[PDB]
């Protein structure tokens, strides 16, 4: 066991304040806190500036695991609590993580922290993407690229994103896209729609 | 043993003269000060630039504590001048640390610090929480956003903490969204209660 | 009322003067508020019914309320020789014009007890509920919030009048549910329906905190 | 209550018709302010279970109250049995429903005692919190010094808020530390603040004696 | 209090439920006037140190206050057991935390007594007089006759304020026989200095009737 780094602190609290919450910072989140225990997942939260309404969100949705996971789970074992790091100490953490099988605190709270984050990326989106329309002189490949953003923050089902990227994307097109991506019809790989919408 | 490097000093400075006292220093201080002597704590202290009057309520507060532990207690006994690094070397900071049983007067100091880094904060915070409320346009993320930031400087116990976040949040919303939040009422989370108030 | 004797035996115990001057006090000063039927109940407590008739006997100053208390004790005293037909109390004799002291002693230390007197002050009772809802002020109809009234105070003004109202059981059920949420002013009435059916007091009450 | 007899055997003394009445005009008048729960307990001194009963029929005036009063001494109860599995009280007999007259008396005069009437009479009081809390006219952060009220008589109404809202301990002690000072009128809370913390309540109100 | 038995022997007589209920009447409504002490002394005449608890139990519920008043209790508690170190009952044991009723009412019922019970009264109306001091609205200085106002109300206020003053006792004479005069409205004042110095308040009263 070794004290989080420095740099790994400067890291995360760069990509948070030059990406917001966007979709991106979960995969950062889950490469810096590689073997964090508890009470790094902790700091590495605190260090964040701004965006505390989110970070209520966060905790909060912390709250609701923990209580979910004392529910499902009525040395000392632990609770909700004990693996979300508040009543926990460093000591406890760490011998529970180095236990034979391990019982990895760490990871369980990661899961709880990314759940929270996807909660915030999907609160963060700008705007719904029924309202993102192509306008009268956008290219298709710029309509199409925050089309494809505001669908990867949103979240929906598999679903309903097939039927979104299926129609909604050709529906909400400007006419001159939206009559060259009727004439290409359905069953076409976006490769295609892109291709043949160029100009 | 070994010095701190260049590089802790050299991210100390940069996070203080980036982000001023801010709730976020606290982790980062505590991050950048794991297993560091008073000496060492001094020398992190004295690489900070401006806010000199805030370094001098630092001071204060580690007299303060000083005292307190003068007070409490009647190798030599380190004490609070001696936590202070003041009336103390090196060597005998390395002893009381590397004694059997260790008494871990660097632990001391920086909680001490970490005190009066905890009454800058709010003190570089303006506006009381009682005080932070929704003006009349102002959208419910950025009241949220200030009212979380504010109660994260404002130093005061968890559970009052706890009781202002589900009282005041709601109290002092502007007439606009306190309806909106009263037909919520209690028991509603903030997810829901940003959700409702997006308009 | 009803006491031991040092060798056991039951004997009288008339009410105290005191307690007679503030069932006067209760009787001259409410005029007739939905109060006066709990105050009546607690300061004639195991009370005969010679008891209950000398605190009648203050309450007949006030013509037409005596006049309809003594109207509808007759009525339930008919009722009670139709339905009942020492000896059995007769529905009269439970009124205490005919029979005498130790006959009432005697049917309430019976094994099992004869409530003699309960039943006398249910029908006093019954006679007070008329008279306080022929003195209601106004009805629940006309109960309303004003634009500067506190939701307490409104509420408070509501629940006396249904209490001075005396309707059904399920009638009083469905006026708090929906004619409490229907007289509210603009400004709490937003809230009120705002929280939907199926609220009980104390959200609504917690909901409508200062919105005046 | 209960009282010693001649010969030393303990008997019942039912509660006097005017303390009843006591009771009725402090629920009826005071529309349930903080000091209707101090004034229960002095009127309720000593009581039996029975004796609370026959207190609470009158609080049965009140509908919601009575219900959500007669909800909270169910719970109480229920905890009760969980917690605590003649005989041993059962939780539903500490309320009097069930249990008769004599076993209470046994259980108050048990050796060690077996204090039903003190455990029923802190279940009453914990809904009479309920109640007291639900009908506060104000949230304690709605309550704020004029520009002409003396700071005694905003003290007054804020501390008496503080007893209508029943917060954690805590909170209580950091609501008059600060929220006290912050919501005076500028012309005292200049010298609120001057004071600096840890300003006693005493040496708070001696500064601010008639400044406005 | 304490009541003879038929056989002689001195037996506990609990402060009834009303007199408790007349003492919560006075803390919570009066709002810590001066009359508070004087209604303190006589709501709990002959008392016990348990039943002076009884009585603080009702205070109680006013935190600060109940905290000054313990804290007072207790620096007096402190003294006499410095001047003075069944048993002799010692300070803390006068308070009645420690101590049990029958050592209460032996040392009461002594030959010569032991005023234990008198002695508990005397401090707590030390902490209650300290509690009043703080809640006067205003300060001796600050009471001035209106215009308009009769001698006699501006007298009877400005005697009220005295009493809670509670200054030194050559003080309130210094302060009856100058400032009360100083006070007063031009109209009144005028004959207030014709009279001249050492006029006892009868000659103030009636030289002042209707000048207003």
């Amino acid at each position: 066991h070794q004290a989080i780094s420095p740099r790994t602190l400067n890291a995360w609290v760069k990509v948070v304040e030059e990406k917001a919450f966007s979709p991106e910072v979960i995969p950062m989140f889950s490469a810096l806190s590689e073997g964090a225990t508890p009470q790094d997942l902790n700091t590495m939260l605190n260090t964040v500036g701004g965006h505390q309404a989110a970070m209520q969100m966060l905790k909060e949705t912390i709250n609701e695991e923990a209580a979910e996971w004392d529910r499902l789970h009525p040395m000392r074992e632990p609770r909700g609590s004990d693996i979300a790091g508040t009543t926990s100490t460093l000591q406890e953490q760490i011998g529970w993580m180095t236990h034979n099988p391990p019982i990895p605190v760490g990871e369980i709270y990661k899961r709880w922290i990314i759940l929270g984050l996807n909660k915030i990326v999907r609160m963060y989106s700008p705007t719904s993407i029924l309202d993102i329309r192509q306008g009268p002189k956008e290219p298709f490949r710029d309509y199409v690229d925050r089309f494809y953003k505001t669908l990867r923050a949103e979240q929906a089902s598999q679903e309903v994103k097939n039927w979104m990227t299926e129609t909604l994307l050709v529906q909400n097109a400007n006419p001159d896209c939206k009559t060259i991506l009727k004439a290409l019809g359905p069953g076409a790989t976006l490769e295609e729609m892109m291709t043949a919408c160029q100009g």
